[PDB]
């Protein structure tokens, strides 16, 4: 398979670019918890009739009991269990309008293992659903030391693709995109450092210079005649490096986070291509702390669509 | 307290500057778990005779069994019971000769919850010996998210200090070395991205640049003042950088990794402090990959004190 024909066919499904940023707090989890109980439990039912609840692999048992049940025979497992819930009830909501999900590691791992648990049950959803997935950990280590992210990512987690921070060398994406002993090929967007609006005014830069070796490690590598690239994370209010990367580089991916508080045409605009899988737009906590996640979804979705439509031809 | 007052304490007490690397790999916990089945498991009974195992705070009931009833009375368990005794194993052989621990995140993430379970127990353990910690993560991302991080790393392991890289920026920082709402001051190692002896030959420096701001945001942060500094992580063969930053900086702290192949006295010369907690030496493998690990950490520790000698005066 290979996440670039993975990107491309789920493009052609539901024509988008819109990236669902999964970044659940702790004020999320809370306040889902809260208004489950003053629910009656409405969101939590509907997780427990899809499928696929039945597939990931940690604590099923306890994700299938029912709320009320929990509270009171589980209590040293509320937490996990309104958790993974929050975000199931995240994905089984917006799933239809997004290309791709990101999920920032950053909030998986401040309550020790238990966030790690949730993740893991996160990523088996959405791989059953196959939704091309982007864990956010930007990741940056030596070599040797790398490919034990390589093995949590790629093999634990089984996600499509990775961030990576290149500040200190490009070398280490040999061992974070492929591995040599299992023949396998694995995507990452690396960070560009990009100016925003104030220190665009403000008096081959080094950025183009990390990114044609980033793009030099890909082909090096051997990624895209193997449907796996290496490409760009791009601040969305990076408006000029955003068109010099899309000019310069025709042909790169670019995820593209921040928008939420941006200008989604000029950002869109800016890195557009006509296979739009390669301009992926992140948008979270407009979506998932909007009390109507679904329609927060479609009201992208659809200002995307008419983004595209105009960038198509006007 | 502090981490400032905490490194000048066991300093005046041990008179050395090494720290000891903890980074076990997927084959150092079955090389353990091997030879402690030819040992009639002589290891694993020292670590079951001190204080301090009873400290821990995850699955301690299973990690004070005996071996023998473990293997066959909770398989699920063997790998994580072998994991944590392990790294009790190291930290017990070898901690008499280390000013500081660090442990790289890389190595407790890729098996899941399962290693991260082990890691709190480490700090855990750490703590209780009042041995200096420092969690090796390389931290990255926006303000907003990184406080994840400092959550996890200073609250939930308890952790003196943390690497960060700061190619993105430094304002990050703010909400890692800083708690406005707790008033709590943490100390960071930033990454330097400098030259080897190959590219050092080949044709205010990028990284003189942002090593300056690091230390601004230390002074903006009232770090010192609080007992708590951002200093530099700054690669063993980096002669020339290392030497420049302990000129420029004078009394910066600088951790250096990568001796280990390395020569010891031109790292730690080019470093040099008197107060030579200033200067971090870090060893892994070479300590905790050789068979006689108390031998090999004396052997460094005897190293070090012979190259501190002679920069005193010589």
């Amino acid at each position: 398979m290979g996440f670039k024909v993975k990107l491309e066919k789920r493009r052609n499904a539901i024509n988008t670019c819109l990236c669902i940023g999964l970044d659940p707090d702790e004020k999320d989890i809370e306040n889902f918890m809260k208004n489950e109980k003053e629910n009656n439990y409405n969101n939590i039912k509907k997780n427990l009739k899809e499928k696929y609840i039945n597939n990931v692999s940690i604590k099923k048992d306890i994700l299938l009991k029912a709320p009320d049940n929990i509270i009171r025979e589980e209590k040293s497992e509320e937490f996990f269990y309104f958790f993974n819930h929050f975000c199931f009830y995240i994905i089984n909501e917006t799933n239809k309008y997004a290309l791709t999900f990101k999920m920032n590691f950053a909030f998986y791992i401040p309550y020790g293992s238990v966030g790690i648990d949730v993740l893991k049950n996160v990523f088996d959803y959405l791989y059953e659903l196959n939704i091309p997935t982007i864990l956010d950990m930007k990741i940056n280590d030596i070599g040797n030391t790398v490919k034990n992210y390589r093995k949590f990512i790629f093999e634990y987690l089984k996600s499509d693709s990775c961030t990576v921070n290149i500040y200190m060398g490009t070398n280490m994406l040999k061992d974070i995109c492929y591995d040599e002993e299992k023949n396998k090929y694995y995507s990452a967007f690396v960070l560009v450092k990009t100016t925003n609006p104030d220190s665009a005014i403000f008096q081959k830069q080094a950025y183009v210079i990390m990114a044609q070796e980033a793009l030099n490690m890909s082909s090096y590598l051997n990624l895209e005649q193997n449907n796996e690239f290496i490409g760009f994370v791009v601040g969305a209010n990076s408006y000029d490096e955003m068109n010099y990367i899309r000019t310069y580089f025709p042909n790169c991916y670019i995820l593209s986070p921040g928008i939420g508080n941006g200008d989604l045409h000029k950002t869109l605009t800016n890195g557009y291509h006509k296979s739009y899988e390669k301009i992926l737009i992140n948008i979270g906590r407009a979506i998932t702390k909007n009390p109507y996640p679904q329609k927060a979804a479609q009201m992208y979705y659809d200002q995307i669509n008419a983004i595209l439509k105009q960038n198509m031809e006007s």
